């Protein structure tokens, strides 16, 4: 229940999908819409008032039941239907649906994310020149530099209370944080390594590679590299919407992700800062190169 | 090693057992020592360093191979062993401790917290005469008034974008929640509901009932009850050393524990609110009953 009620209290996640439909409402008008990982109901109610003809939302987990009652308090019964287990094995009443709706989002947009069962509801049950929403997804990373920061996480471990603890660093480097980052310790341009068009992506897309560079604009100590991604709402629209969960903008619950660099290191102004990011699914990791040394982080 | 980080650079705790530890070594010189969840070592190298004998500390969780490392890099190894498993199933090399300490303490004193593996330890390894540290605690409840942070909870159920969602008020009251409160929130005096000395106390103790009477100190409207616990190092000690977790002191990572009313009522100062609280384990369940209403929590 916390994260559902978390979810609707973000407001740019949320308003997002509603002005997304409600702008929109030409693709949604009599149509067929699945709803995937439909959680308490609300993006399904959304297309109801848009004047879908059908919605169906399917998810896994108890709050299904919930999203019931819902339905019911909103006397929208007849025109949606929820269905409880996974999309892979649940019984539809439809062979082919219009339109898909999902928030399947993860931290750095696949960390634990949906986008799986998205898929394979596109390749199992969408109709020939139906649509999938959103659909567009960028992924970014951007130089950050906070010394406090990185001693309060690392040479923190040097002298506790009296003590070495130095040894507990190298469990501390893996772990991925996330956390919404003050923009003033940003000092890069971001770089996107990653776009993603839910219409053509299979799921190998998602285990990928990508060199970059940081165009630095701070002569500074880089102290971590943070990642956040963009979500695109384009398709057919006459009121296209975009989102950002990068440290520039508004908070949203996905925060950012920042990868805390073991060795810190100089950077300068101007400079073109050149790596490498691999996104590997096992439980997600990501592997960094980086100034000579390479690291792989887990969330 | 997150809640290990986090526990460690929790100020108050931790200060307090190293106060009492270093103000008080007569506790511990020559002495045979036995850490409850010794976590990463530090109490354990707290003992040693006033002039513990033996000290052996014991853990079921990984983090206990991080502790090996760090007792050797502060060269503790032959003054501090450390043995991996439950208490109530390692082999320990002595029969008899003199002294057992233990940060053990959950959320409300009682929330999956280690207290019944300190009970185990107490009857099973406790020298006759011996002592167990921290010896005294106490679970206290305050009355709150919030009607703005009710409404975040409670009333924001009601319309969530132009849609009635009134059922998932009766998913969110059940839910304790833990978080630190704004004193000038609080509108009643504390009151006791419960007393350890963790000497005397047996498992069957964990699980008890309290009428509890509050003086109300501001008419307002009583939206949630909280509470938290204080901790005591007093059993031969010329140093005592005390912390609570209550909302008028300095915040720790037990922050505080907060009881959702399902309808708020008004109070008035002056007045003594009487209830009653039962706390049960199961998962450990807390039930109150206050105005005229009963109601079961849980963590
Ligand atoms: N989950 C709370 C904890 C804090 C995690 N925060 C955290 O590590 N945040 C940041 C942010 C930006 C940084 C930039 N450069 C270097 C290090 C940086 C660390 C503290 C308690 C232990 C677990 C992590
Ligand atoms: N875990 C974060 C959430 C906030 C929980 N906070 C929270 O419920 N805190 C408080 C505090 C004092 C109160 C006093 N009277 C009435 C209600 C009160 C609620 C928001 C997101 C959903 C989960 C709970
Ligand atoms: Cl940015
Ligand atoms: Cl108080």
């Amino acid at each position: 229940y916390g994260i559902h009620e978390e979810m609707l209290k973000d407001k740019i996640r949320t308003e997002s999908y509603r002005d997304f439909i409600y702008q929109n409402p030409h693709i949604f008008k009599d149509k067929v819409v699945l709803d995937v990982g439909c959680g308490t109901g609300i993006l399904s109610m959304f297309a109801a008032k848009a004047g879908a003809k059908k919605v169906l939302g399917v998810d896994q987990s108890e709050i299904l039941y919930q999203a019931m009652d819902i339905i019911r308090l909103n006397k929208l019964e007849d025109t949606i239907t929820l269905i409880k287990g996974k999309i892979e094995e649940v019984h539809l009443p439809v062979e082919k649906v219009d339109v898909i709706i999902s928030e399947w989002m993860g931290y750095f947009l696949l960390f634990e994310s949906m986008l799986d069962s998205v898929l394979y509801a596109k390749n199992k049950y969408l109709a020939k020149g139906g649509s999938v929403y959103p659909d567009i997804c960028t992924i970014s990373l951007v130089a950050v530099s906070d010394v406090n920061k990185h001693a309060d996480r690392i040479a923190f471990w040097d002298d506790v209370y009296g003590f070495k603890m130095s040894c507990m660093k190298k469990a501390v480097i893996p772990e991925a944080v996330v956390e919404v980052l003050d923009p003033k310790t940003l000092i890069s341009e971001p770089c996107g390594i990653k776009h993603i068009d839910c219409h053509t992506t299979s799921i190998s897309d998602l285990e990928f590679s990508s060199d970059f560079t940081l165009k630095i604009t701070r002569t500074s100590m880089c102290t971590a590299i943070a990642g956040y991604f963009d979500i695109y709402f384009e398709k057919n629209c006459h009121n296209r919407v975009v989102f950002s969960t990068g440290p520039q903008s508004t908070k949203t619950h996905w925060k950012q992700t920042v990868f805390l660099l073991e060795k810190p290191f100089s950077v300068k102004a101007g400079e073109a800062l050149k790596g490498k990011v691999t996104v590997h699914k096992n439980s997600l990791t990501v592997t960094l190169t980086l100034n000579n040394s390479t690291q792989t982080y887990g969330l």
